[PDB]
């Protein structure tokens, strides 16, 4: 989708002239992190500075877009049809990190690729940190198809190992 694709080209570009870092999340980050798009994806998940909020919603209105509903954990904005899922991350000694995600969130490092141009994505164990809440939210065997291939999707890429021993830290977290 030329669409999307091109959205988050100019959505970077902007935040990178007034160095604002901007994580992709979310499908888009395994898809980054793989440097293939493997399947449509309906929205575009965006890890921001939570104290500069203020220039990500000045880049959406830039972008002719608006803030469209605020949520427990962030908040959703509309540029066209387009639909950009944002959530904050806070600084924590020496890097980004999204609130009790595991450290190494929000690397500083471009790790993925999006149309051959390096983008920073959240880290493979903060995007499988969040399909344990959606797991604890509704059984993986009652996910729709699409986010069980996309989170085993991603647990091949980081490794099952590491993944089955990240779930084990989930569950002694929040037990
Ligand atoms: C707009 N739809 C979103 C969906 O994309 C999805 O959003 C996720 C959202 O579920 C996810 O939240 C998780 O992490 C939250 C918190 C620990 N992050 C610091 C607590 C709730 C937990 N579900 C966020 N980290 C990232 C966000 N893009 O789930 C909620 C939702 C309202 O259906
Ligand atoms: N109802 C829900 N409750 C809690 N977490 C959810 C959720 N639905 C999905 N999630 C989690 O939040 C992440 C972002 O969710 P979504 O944006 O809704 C789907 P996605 O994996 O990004 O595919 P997409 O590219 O089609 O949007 C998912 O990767 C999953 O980890
Ligand atoms: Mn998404
Ligand atoms: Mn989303």
């Amino acid at each position: 989708d030329t669409t999307q694709v091109t959205l988050i080209h100019k959505i970077l570009a902007a935040a990178d002239e007034r160095n604002l870092p901007l994580w992709i999340g979310g499908g888009w980050a395994i898809d980054a992190r793989l440097g293939r798009v493997t399947r449509k994806h309906d929205d575009i998940d965006l890890t921001f500075p939570g104290e500069r909020r203020g220039e990500l919603e000045a880049i959406v209105e830039m972008l002719g877009g608006r803030v469209m509903e605020e949520l427990d954990y962030g908040f959703l904005a509309e540029i066209g049809d387009e639909l950009l899922d944002c959530e904050p991350a806070w600084w924590a000694d020496e890097a980004y990190e999204i609130a009790e995600a595991p450290q190494g969130s929000c690397p500083e490092a471009a790790e993925g690729v999006i149309a051959g141009r390096p983008v920073r994505c959240n880290s493979w164990e903060a995007i499988i940190w969040d399909y344990f809440y959606y797991a604890d939210e509704v059984p993986p065997v009652d996910w729709p198809t699409k986010h069980i291939e996309s989170y085993r999707l991603a647990c091949t890429s980081l490794g099952a190992e590491k993944v089955e021993v990240l779930r084990a830290a989930f569950r002694s977290r929040y037990a």
